[PDB]
């Protein structure tokens, strides 16, 4: 009953589910997990692990919360670090980042591979090559970095990157990207604490939509 | 049934951490797709009422409140038969969540909450106010049949549901009216909005409202 | 056996609109959107525009298999729409909203689309009623045209001029798969347009196309 069923969003597309939405796939350890499949963007078949859309969900959360995931299938959410690792351990998944502004401009960025280690390794980020994408690289800077929340500081910054830029991320010292920052709605005066992608709209603009998704590379 | 999930609390305990529509099995093993709020106040809440944008007409008749109405994609009332079925084993709390148009949030938690069957006209059986920023505006409605425009069971020589375009355990008539008209903030009209008297009062209609239960 | 249509589901006490799985006459599952509210309820919805978030200017293979998101806009796909209609008599119905929240509709006694061999050909009954007027009878007995597949009768490219897919003739009175232009637009007839409704220069806020047994 675990071997009958699907294991990625790509499988489901291959089996003729053409509509984006929440489907259940089976983890490599046979745990069933209800994921969001984007069956439309760039060929379709993407499993979506992060999604901001309207600012309705608090993303300024603690380690246990980022661990297990939070939010709503009906809106915004983080799939959870255990799940993101589970999905990306064994094998090779490409990463697509899709973004939108409040002026309705669509941007993206695409990476060759994407993997996060387990909690023992603080969900460490293993990033392949920037392939292309009109949003430009603002993730490579964050390669080989542990992931930090406000209540657990694993960055290379003598202070707390998560309290400062008000998010949660593979911070370094601190970031060129902050997709789990505060939903600030466009141009903001405050520094780099919005849904920010430095090479995109920069440190003072917070996107309307953001999605981070994976697909078997 | 029986092994599977009985409540939204079960589903959380079993590792569904994301809010959303899941199917649970009632005290009678009838399968029921409900909305689980896996986030608020510990999570594990089954949500039976939701206003969010004003897209759904709530000024409806008895048969409609009976069976429920609305959309999983937005606003809805789970239906009185279902709400009764859900709280029959009268040991589950009520939380009322409310958001204004400046994103200021408020709430009100009650220690038990139960509605009788249609025979007893979905009478409201409410426990104690425990805590909450909304102030308490539900108690006043304890031990009262539920009325809709076409089924007048209030203590008011007229038709309360008509006079406040809603449906409720109306007395004479109300201090709370969460099924009233989606009036969008301050309104001139009297007490016919999504109103909670002790909250923002008789002339302010909230942006969001949710009524949810969980086993104590 | 189980759920053949959204009407079945309503008859079984699913009163809330939303995505349910039903069983096509071949017995293939399909998760469809049920509108359990409008005009008695029990409608299976095969098209929906709501906010302009999804690109509808797509190619034949894409309209074939469907595209979009259960969370928003989408086209159920022509194979599914054919599967969905052909076997029985389903009764089309269109719901249009303009930006001043004015509501209009049209209803048709029957609605069917042929298979891909016949170019998903539109086979349409008579106008029952509709305050939107009738901007679709005009399109009866016409193959589907995508920007990349031209089967229209303007030897120019209808789909390209107006950017959308439809059973185009020479060219259109309705264009519900056109560009989400947000109300009044200067460009000609390339929005979400229904000619007898708010005409060739207004693009609705919402549009839905849904079917139900007669
Ligand atoms: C991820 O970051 C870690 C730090 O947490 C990086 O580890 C460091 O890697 C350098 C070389 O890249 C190591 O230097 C080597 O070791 C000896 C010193 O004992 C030196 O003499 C050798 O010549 C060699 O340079 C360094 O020791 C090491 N630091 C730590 C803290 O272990 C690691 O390289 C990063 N991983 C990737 C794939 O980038
Ligand atoms: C930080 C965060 O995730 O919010 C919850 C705080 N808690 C669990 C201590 C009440
Ligand atoms: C008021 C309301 O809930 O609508 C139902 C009335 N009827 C009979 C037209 C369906
Ligand atoms: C709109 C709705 O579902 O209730 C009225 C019933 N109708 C329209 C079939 C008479
Ligand atoms: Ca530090
Ligand atoms: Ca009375
Ligand atoms: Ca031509």
């Amino acid at each position: 009953p675990c071997l009958t069923g699907p294991r990625t969003c790509k499988d489901l597309l291959d089996r003729g589910h053409f509509l984006s939405g929440w489907h259940t796939i089976y983890l490599p350890d046979c745990r069933p997990l209800t994921v969001l499949c984007d069956m439309d963007t760039d060929g379709g078949g993407w499993t979506v692990f992060q999604r901001r859309v309207d600012g309705s969900v608090d993303f300024y959360r603690d380690w246990a919360t980022y661990k297990q995931g939070f939010g709503s299938r009906l809106g915004e959410f983080w799939l959870g670090n255990d799940n993101i690792h589970a999905l990306t351990a064994q094998g090779t998944s490409e990463l697509r980042t899709d973004l939108v502004d409040f002026e309705d401009n669509y941007q993206f960025a695409k990476y060759r591979s994407f993997k996060v280690a387990d909690e023992a390794e603080k969900y460490n980020l293993v990033l392949g090559a920037f392939v292309e994408g009109s949003a430009g690289d603002s993730l490579t800077f964050h390669n080989n970095q542990s992931f930090s929340t406000k209540d657990q500081d694993n960055d290379l910054n003598t202070g707390n990157c998560a309290v400062m830029f008000q998010g949660a991320w593979w911070y370094k010292n601190c970031h060129t990207s902050n997709l789990n920052g505060r939903y600030l709605r466009g141009t903001h005066g405050s520094f780099a604490n919005g849904i920010n992608w430095k090479s995109g709209k920069g440190y003072n603009y917070s996107y309307k939509v953001s999605e981070m998704k994976v697909r078997p590379a």
